[PDB]
């Protein structure tokens, strides 16, 4: 009767967490650390560092607990702080509990790491940890519960696949409001390596999220390899018609608009859906930069605008008619639809109050723009 | 009756498709742009991203389909185009096909980023995309059929485990017809991280070619590391001896040397085959460089003449005698040897005429050398 | 009757192979890279690459035998000589014996690859050779099969998971006796890259000492991510207090001393024993490089304490009322402790007599110094 762990998927997700955390350390902190002036980037590597490490002891405190324990539609429980009440050989799905507690936290790191990396620049170090401590627990923790862990948009049926209402649109609103409140490139071979390894490293984070080796995974990673080289070529064609010639930084930006695109989708729709999703995403992406420019090194640039876009045509390509996996039964496509547009806009209002929360905190009690 | 997935296999493989794509993203761009001059780098990065991202659309469309479906001697046929009529549950081997068709087509990524990284500096942008399109479709897909795809050199019994010819042989001679038509490194230490990252993804590369995780793979696994060590001391010792003292750049081409002359071998010789194959090859290399310096970064100094090495030794050492797994029935040495031979030879002039006409084509439509 | 090999453990376990070879190759490598001076860059990173392959060879000639076949309480024998004797189909545990091979040889290459990389500014290129040969053969062979090879101090039940004697403790005694002898960072966004580097592969390093994806691999996972974290926010901490604001080598460090610490304990200790073993190792390696500061680029300060501390630490968190996984039979928590003390005492005076030995037959055939 009770579930047994599939040493495959263990092994599996074990080395998919490990390639999520190979997204924060070292791929986002390189990615940005070509970005930024050079005078900046040690202070910002010290802050992903030193946030990265905080995040990892909040989630095994609380947060898993708090994220993935059954308590409301907003937020679990608090009965396994220090993951106790969690047996070594508990089984969640067909893996052992303890690897989808990392699995699940390593999402978390990247989602910081996606913010810090962009406003560490011109956030006070001290502030930085405030808002680390609010936005993950007030505004991470209840969307990861709301979407994958039993609460609100997973009882309605919204698709998500990898996060791209969790991740890239919660991450990409708290990067945002941080600008507001807190008013070229000097090593592109350093954003391309950061890149690239966030390119290998999102194999484990969107065909990790099957929580098993089957032909789901299989799926997400043949679609995550053709979404991300449309959304390249997507970017590359616009820019070649825009500017005149494509650039390194149009190619890796085009590369991360396919990636977060087909984040929520990858695990739902047919390789033909990825390769539109891809394409839309980075020639959304490329116009998201270039129009919508309140962006700190672009956060919201990509990860917001194609997270939206990847969200909204999920709802669209999951269809059988498609080659989708299909939608649920008696779901209708206007219906999934209705439901993706929804969970965007809760998790950009929820995301952008805690976040303003987290920063207005942290501004009143340590002074948010960095000290003289 | 019909085949089922092993979950072990599945994990196992789509992870080595991680690793092989890690080959080229970012572990051939950090290679090559080291060695190159500053000033090209950035439009070196850009071409083997952008050209990368070309091979994963193509495959898909219609490059799996023309390599890996029955058809003829020299090239499959059109019906999985987008991967149509594969079903997401079909099953290859042991792991679902979808995850096939990933890992083979990590290796037509890593088998064009030889080449495009290493003439990137001398060719038309647009030029590249032409001749990748014209020699990956006539060149890579045809080879790939004959290897690995039941087609001629499969159906006369040709050792190549990994790509001795389809990946190693086919892009050196592509890369010297290049240099041919189109007439020290600044950042070594970004060569060694190159050169380490290739390394590591390898071991997917030639591991994952046993398409399980079995003894074969473990087999490949350690020849992968013996032969990658006995090269870099073959290498380091003939260099000690011509110029009185070894060289980073000396040590990194060795691993390579080795790295490429066991890719047909490993998974059919013993650990002392592979000891003695890295040898020759770490000092086949070296005399490559040397005496046969047309060479663009030497892509046929080692990817060239080590991958003909090992192909010929793959014939040798494969004998029970040997240490190895043994000949297939009725096969001897002698018959073993010429087929090899014979696979080499339709290998060099296939690649080099279908990349003449492929550069040809790029000249006539837009001009080869990079303009002003 | 005879053990069968699973396929996911077999899976894992060349993952985990390779990702320890990682840890080498780049890893270490880049690490020192940018802590020694830049005009010493390139001569390191050769050693480190030169002596890898070296290591690698004499491993599968001579030092998987020696340390994991039956012998006596001290070295095995030389039965498996070119891994003669062992069938391509025999099982170790529940992997196939030439996977063991493979893992435990890469744990012997960190091990060089983190004295080589600390000396190679001073010592001689033939002399640190020379040093390698000795050293891997007297020192490093003989505790492995002491500690994991089913001699003297496992006989006696010392609990050490993934090396805290066999790689952290011996390889420090061995760095501090050259620094003996032979009497600010470049760049540090490559010092962070190579720590980034190591914390990833480090997880195949801890995680893979269980040989199965089960749930003990799962807690040592885990107990990686806490560990680390803990160090960092340990370390950072009395940065903070001592100096008046962190550094990017502190946070650095403060990782690495978190997974030195772990690392005899990931396996056996629960994750509140991982968060206390953490702080204390980073704040212990704190200690060890301000106060203790004989020590080439801090090998000691870090791997040597925290190595001792963990191991220490390990006798007392195993305790099944400290949410460990439980003394043996038998066994209290002083004696564990006592069996601790004794095994720590008699790696550092094993691998420092070795040392000693091997430096002075170098310096006595080549000489130690660096030439002219
Ligand atoms: C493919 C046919 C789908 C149409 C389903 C009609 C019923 C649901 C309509 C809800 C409104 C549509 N939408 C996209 C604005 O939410
Ligand atoms: C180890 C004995 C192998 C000798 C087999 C003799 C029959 C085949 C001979 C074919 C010619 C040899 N070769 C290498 C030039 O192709
Ligand atoms: C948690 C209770 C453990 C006490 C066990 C008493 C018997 C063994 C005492 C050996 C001496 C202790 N120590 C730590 C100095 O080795
Ligand atoms: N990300
Ligand atoms: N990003
Ligand atoms: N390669
Ligand atoms: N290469
Ligand atoms: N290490
Ligand atoms: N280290
Ligand atoms: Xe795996
Ligand atoms: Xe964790
Ligand atoms: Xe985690
Ligand atoms: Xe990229
Ligand atoms: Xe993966
Ligand atoms: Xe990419
Ligand atoms: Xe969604
Ligand atoms: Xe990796
Ligand atoms: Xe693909
Ligand atoms: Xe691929
Ligand atoms: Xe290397
Ligand atoms: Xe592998
Ligand atoms: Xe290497
Ligand atoms: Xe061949
Ligand atoms: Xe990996
Ligand atoms: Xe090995
Ligand atoms: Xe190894
Ligand atoms: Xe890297
Ligand atoms: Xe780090
Ligand atoms: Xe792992
Ligand atoms: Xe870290
Ligand atoms: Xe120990």
């Amino acid at each position: 009767a009770p579930a047994v762990a599939d040493k495959a998927d263990n092994a599996f997700m074990m080395i998919c967490t490990a390639l999520v955390l190979f997204m924060t350390i070292p791929g986002i902190a390189l990615f940005y650390g070509g970005l930024i002036r050079g005078k900046n980037v040690l202070s910002m590597l010290t802050q992903v560092t030193v946030t990265f490490a905080l995040v990892c002891i909040l989630w095994v405190v609380y947060g898993y607990s708090l994220a993935f324990g059954e308590g409301n539609n907003f937020f679990g429980n608090i009965n396994w702080l220090m993951l106790k009440n969690i047996e070594l050989t508990a089984v969640m799905g067909s893996i052992y509990q303890y690897i989808h507690v990392a699995f699940q936290g390593s999402f978390a790191c990247i989602t910081v790491g996606l913010i810090v990396g962009a406003l560490a620049e011109r956030i006070r170090f001290s502030a930085v940890l405030i808002f680390v401590v609010v936005w993950l627990t007030l505004s991470y923790i209840p969307i990861a519960h709301m979407v994958w862990g039993g609460g609100l948009l997973a009882s309605h049926g919204a698709l998500d696949f990898a996060g791209g209402t969790v991740v890239h649109i919660n991450a990409a609103i708290a990067g945002l409001v941080g600008a507001y409140l807190i008013g070229k490139p000097h090593n592109l071979p350093m954003v391309f390596t950061g890149t690239a390894i966030l390119y290998i490293g999102w194999f484990g984070f969107n065909a990790g999220s099957a929580g098993t080796a089957n032909e789901i995974a299989a799926l997400a990673f043949v679609n995550t390899v053709v979404a991300t080289a449309a959304a390249i070529l997507g970017w590359i064609f616009g820019e070649w018609a825009l500017r005149g010639k494509p650039s390194l930084l149009g190619a890796c930006s085009g590369a991360i608009a396919g990636l977060v695109g087909v984040t929520p989708a990858c695990g739902y729709i047919g390789v033909g859906g990825a390769l539109i999703i891809g394409v839309v995403a980075g020639l959304a992406g490329l116009w998201g930069v270039t129009m919508l420019k309140d962006d700190p090194c672009d956060v919201f640039g990509v990860h917001g605008v194609c997270g939206i876009v990847g969200c909204i045509m999920t709802g669209i390509f999951a269809a059988s008619s498609l080659g989708g996996v299909g939608f649920a039964e008696g779901v209708t496509m206007g219906h999934q639809l209705l439901v993706q547009l929804e969970s965007i806009a809760i998790t950009i209002v929820w995301s952008g109050v805690v976040a303003f929360i987290g920063y207005k905190l942290a501004d009143l009690t340590v002074g948010l723009r960095v000290p003289e």
